[PDB]
């Protein structure tokens, strides 16, 4: 039951994306993004246990997905260098966040699911 | 000016979809779909002049987009045979309806723009 | 699990849509749709037990998700009566098909995830 | 216009209005600096953000201030903004269109790239 989840899906072949790097940052006092967590997308196209419950604190976060390398490996030239999602976390209180990303060579869509523990 | 507007975009090549057949149906009292309008998407990727405002009477309509034939010509196996959008129209007076489709071999997205 | 499952998410509330009725049809030899399966989305907006491998055979199938009833309960006027997905299935042996739906009062998006079991 | 930003609303089925958009370019030292800024019009579209000569090869970031749009309309949003990062004019002169479909807890982006 990790607090933050990231899901990546491929729309060209209708499969979860594999071997995709994901980076997470936290906004600092100097308005500078400092690294928070990182991971590699599995064959199932899902990440879990990136950040612990205690580590996840109030603030502004950025979840980055490196789509460019994934399409380079498959042999399709992509448009986006990366997809990044910026959101305020736990402003009202502790919550569970899910970030879903549907990927295409020239497009991508993202949604958020927020649930009360 | 057109009461009903349908535009289709391709996600793989970052271009509007070309040579995609579109069919429009209207539900009758017998709960069946009879043809209402048909057309082919232009190179720009949208479908102008499907119906006139007077002919576009109040009721329940359906817009169908032929995804499979578009992918077959390119050489990619498509998951979907067609994409269909059903919507009640002119519920309270005439309006302007816009249907947008973003196509992928295994996914598509649809949004509606309604204005007075 | 099941050869065909349907996941429905709500974009307005950032939650999975609940109490959403789903109906499945199969195209006959005379090109007429017949009732094939039915169900309702759970609190997680997901469908299970909708069809089995023996019954689910090669052909053309249609999945209908009733969106109007969901929005009337919330009190928002919906644009779409329902969202329907039509797909040729089991072209080469049994498979696993995933239909995901992201709903909005005036928009919806769908994707297909096909895997070889 | 080499760069255009289309923003739509999914809740009301109308183009988004009063949304701040800012454009940046990555510098030699990997820093973002302002490139252009504007607001969405009645039709939710942007024009004249940059010209052909000024738009140069590199990495650009397009930001869409969705948070203020939902706060004004009375609903608490999830995302502060929607950011799109891409390489432009790598192979030569091209036309880039950025379309964003906004929702309180979701958004979708597509890019249309054409050769003039």
């Amino acid at each position: 039951k990790c607090p933050l989840m990231v899901k990546v899906l491929d729309a060209v072949r209708g499969s979860p994306a594999i071997n995709v790097a994901v980076h997470v940052f936290r906004k600092a006092a100097d308005d500078t993004w400092e690294p928070f967590a990182s991971g590699k997308t599995s064959e199932s196209g899902e990440l879990h246990g990136l950040t612990t419950e205690e580590e996840f604190v109030e603030g502004i976060y950025k979840v980055e997905i490196d789509t460019k390398s994934y399409w380079k490996a498959l042999g399709i030239s992509p448009f986006h260098e990366h997809a990044e999602v910026v959101f305020t976390a736990n402003d009202s209180g502790p919550r569970r966040y899910t970030i879903a990303a549907l990927l295409s060579p020239y497009s991508y869509s993202t949604t958020a699911v927020v649930t009360n523990p």
